[PDB]
């Protein structure tokens, strides 16, 4: 008990709401952040809850050095109990359904064994939410076990057809750990 | 009328036609030309009209500071009747296929909507378009609606087999303008 | 007859043991070397036979400057009898099932013709090993007519279920040169 929660964020917009997002989890369970260079575009780093550890791309040689040793996607991904993608960019969906391993994010997800939860929050423009390839990324991936929490729609402009905007935080954080004491642990 | 037409080049060898190719469009239609980051191992900047405005992956940025703000590929996305990839290399072909966004080019094209025409003219070495991702990497693009303006076959060596120099700047010129006369406006 | 055999290095820790693999094919047959960029953090240059010559990504523009020239992934891949990856990493993988050109490895390998031997010993971590997508990957590399040279399954905690670690190399070299020699020259 205590679940280990990894959080990530994508190159979204949305991942300005990161910060928030992990202090959504904070108290419940042990937090371990992961960001994509091109989140760091949209996150501030003070924004994050001051225990949390965020891991990128460049703490994958930070602890390794000389083979024997830890690596890094692989010691996340036995740490964690749960893992949430939140925001989730249309790139990083395409390159999970691509089984692709080329940074720190998609190298722990290439690594994953789906009997652990992976919930993942997509957010993307209208436009990509509807071009095809969103629903077909996420159908592959449902058929994985991944759990979709799905974009707001009727945001901001709506027009009624899927829309794209990030769900909540507190939407997430009720989604996993309602989960969670539903059973695992 | 008078269509808005994005031309956008890749990173073949045939993108050296690019500005060629940029000039038959500009009496007929508004033109703008995006390009990859490859396609300007390729391409003498010099040679394109000097009305065209060209966007590469950096532009992103420079629309971008803050949220709110406009993005580059969805208001390219937004404003064109017609995309048209000449040279479409077959890096970005698989790209498009497997459904990523990771530059300008893949980022309008993970935006698309397919009621409006997306043309490509594939440029690829002979080996290349006879490995057999290009059949179903093109299959994948056709099932969409993308349309193919074929490579030249019989060119230089032929052998009849395929072969894959990009088609003539002419006939991907003719092709756009006789479909859109066709109708679109 | 020397055969002409093309031996490639990707972005695993089992790349340490690429120079040794080399040595085993270096007196039987005429051995060039293709690395990708993740490969040289595992491979040390001095382990090579001192006659192999490494080609990297930065030699794909070191043949070509102008129009005409000689491509060097088309330039290798006319050349080759045969291609062996060891080690295949996760990353390749994926990129060689999506039919990528992103690099001189992957091109060689999307310009390939499958009448051409192409043999892999995926090398990565047990938890990479049995993902779903190694699987999917290596099932749709088997279709196109690669041939797989098992890494080493119960390979030092064993489990059994898949494990992993690269075939050894006096393996993948008796597995390519009773192939050859049962025919192709
Ligand atoms: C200003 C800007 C805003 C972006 N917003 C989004 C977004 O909200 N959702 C999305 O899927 N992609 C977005 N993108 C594109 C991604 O950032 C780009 O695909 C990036 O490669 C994703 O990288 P990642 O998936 O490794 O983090 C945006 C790009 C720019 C320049
Ligand atoms: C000298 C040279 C010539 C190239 N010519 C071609 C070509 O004609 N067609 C093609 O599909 N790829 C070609 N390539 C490989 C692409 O440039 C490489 O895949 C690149 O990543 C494509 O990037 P892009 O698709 O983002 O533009 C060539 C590479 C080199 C070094
Ligand atoms: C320390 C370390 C060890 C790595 N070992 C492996 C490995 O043994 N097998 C594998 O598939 N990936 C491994 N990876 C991840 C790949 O290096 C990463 O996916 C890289 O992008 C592969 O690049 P490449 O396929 O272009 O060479 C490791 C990464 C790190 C940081
Ligand atoms: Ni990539």
């Amino acid at each position: 008990r205590k679940p280990r929660v990894l959080l990530a964020a994508s190159g979204s917009v949305a991942a300005i709401k990161f910060g928030n997002l992990c202090h959504c989890f904070t108290e419940w369970a042990e937090v371990r952040a992961v960001v994509t260079k091109s989140s760091l575009h949209f996150l501030d780093k003070l924004s994050l809850p001051q225990e949390v550890t965020l891991y990128t791309d460049e703490d994958e040689w930070s602890s390794w050095n000389k083979i024997g040793d830890p690596v890094l996607h692989i010691e996340l991904r036995r740490w964690a109990d749960v893992l949430v993608i939140a925001p989730l960019s249309a790139n990083t969906l395409g390159k999970i359904a691509g089984g692709l391993c080329d940074n720190l994010l998609t190298c722990i997800i290439r690594a994953w064994d789906y009997t652990k939860p992976l919930f993942v929050a997509p957010a993307m423009n209208t436009l990509m939410w509807n071009n095809p390839f969103t629903e077909r990324h996420l159908l592959s991936l449902d058929e994985l076990g991944i759990t979709l929490i799905p974009p707001i729609k009727k945001r901001l402009a709506c027009g009624d057809y899927g829309n794209g905007a990030m769900a909540e935080p507190s939407l997430i954080y009720s989604t996993v750990r309602l989960f969670w004491e539903s059973q695992a642990h």
